[PDB]
């Protein structure tokens, strides 16, 4: 069964970013076709994690996000194994070099908040730094640090916003938030 969701990833999302959202899915085994909101969302936080690390200096930011399971944590384990950050529960999304901690970045359909409390318990982990934007321009950080100046967060917003204007005008933003 084909899905207006997925036709429309697919032509909104650069090739790279939607073969690596589909490595990711069924590398945890799920179906693109099927979970398509998922699909969608995940295309959405790679592209942000993207976006984010093309914030700052050239040798900034390492990126775990994109990555096979097991590389993933290889970097991350030669991360904390030369820096001696504390290794994180979950899977960060980056490694910052400039303030040598890791960042999870999230996106959500729900204020802010809410979101980050729960990724915050989740983690548990203190030294981990969260940083979670939303559809409707807010953001929300770790001790209000924010990491990239204001100019490479505004760039994130607004691309959040032109994909909820994208999904709305095709009737697909209503089944997209509420199936968070
Ligand atoms: O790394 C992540 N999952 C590795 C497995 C990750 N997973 C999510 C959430 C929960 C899992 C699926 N998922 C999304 O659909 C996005 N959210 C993130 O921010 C994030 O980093
Ligand atoms: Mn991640
Ligand atoms: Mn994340």
């Amino acid at each position: 069964r084909g899905s207006h969701m997925e036709d429309f990833v697919r032509q909104c999302f650069n090739p790279m970013i939607v073969e690596l959202a589909e490595k990711a899915m069924k590398e945890y085994g799920e179906d693109p076709k099927i979970e398509t909101n998922k699909f969608a969302a995940i295309c959405t936080h790679l592209e942000v994690c993207f976006m984010y690390s093309d914030g700052g200096s050239k040798h900034r930011f390492e990126i775990i996000e994109g990555r096979d399971r097991i590389m993933a944590w290889t970097v991350v384990n030669s991360i904390c194994n030369t820096t001696g950050v504390e290794k994180p529960k979950f899977l960060p999304d980056l490694y910052d070099y400039k303030e040598n901690r890791f960042i999870d970045i999230g996106v959500t359909r729900r204020e802010v908040h809410i979101y980050y409390l729960e990724k915050a318990n989740k983690i548990k982990s203190e030294k981990t730094h969260i940083h979670i934007f939303s559809f409707t321009g807010e953001e929300m950080a770790t001790k209000a640090d924010y990491t990239l100046d204001e100019e490479s967060r505004a760039r994130i917003k607004t691309r959040l916003f032109t994909i909820r204007q994208e999904m709305a005008s095709r009737s697909l933003w209503d089944s997209f938030r509420q199936s968070e």
